[PDB]
């Protein structure tokens, strides 16, 4: 995405942009810059800008939608084999004579 106004990215694959500092003319006055268009690495004063904010004319984009959902928990496991069935009865001993 381009950067929004006022904010300016210079060093390329950064996550997130970043605001344009206010620049320090010297004795702690402070006068804070802002973008010139969308999408700009350069940081100009407010003051000194060719497009005034009122000049924009971007309608700003639409926020982020929602978060995916979370992975369901691991399914159960099939139930365990059951134990090998009782043998059946042995042979009674051969009848006597
Ligand atoms: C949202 O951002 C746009 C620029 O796309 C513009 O500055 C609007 O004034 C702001 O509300
Ligand atoms: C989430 O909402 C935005 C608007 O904020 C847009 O419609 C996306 O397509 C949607 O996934
Ligand atoms: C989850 O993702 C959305 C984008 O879909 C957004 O960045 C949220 O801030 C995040 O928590
Ligand atoms: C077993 O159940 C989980 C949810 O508890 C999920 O649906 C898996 O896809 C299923 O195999
Ligand atoms: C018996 O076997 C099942 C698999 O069929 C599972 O490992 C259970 O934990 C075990 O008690
Ligand atoms: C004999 O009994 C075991 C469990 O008691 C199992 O069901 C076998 O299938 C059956 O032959
Ligand atoms: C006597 O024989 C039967 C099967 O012929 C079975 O093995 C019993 O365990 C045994 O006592
Ligand atoms: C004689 O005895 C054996 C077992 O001792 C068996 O029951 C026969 O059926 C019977 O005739």
């Amino acid at each position: 995405y381009k950067c929004p106004y006022d904010f300016f990215a210079d060093r390329p694959g950064v996550r997130q942009c970043t605001a344009c500092p206010p620049l320090d003319l010297g004795g702690g006055n402070l006068v804070e810059q802002c973008t010139e268009d969308l999408g700009s690495q350069r940081c100009k004063p407010c003051s000194l800008l060719s497009k005034p904010k009122t000049a924009r004319t971007e309608q700003s984009p639409p926020p982020p939608s929602p978060s995916p959902p979370p992975p369901p928990p691991p399914s159960p496991r099939p139930p365990s084999p059951n134990p090998p069935s009782p043998r059946p009865p042995s042979p009674a001993p051969p009848s006597p004579n």
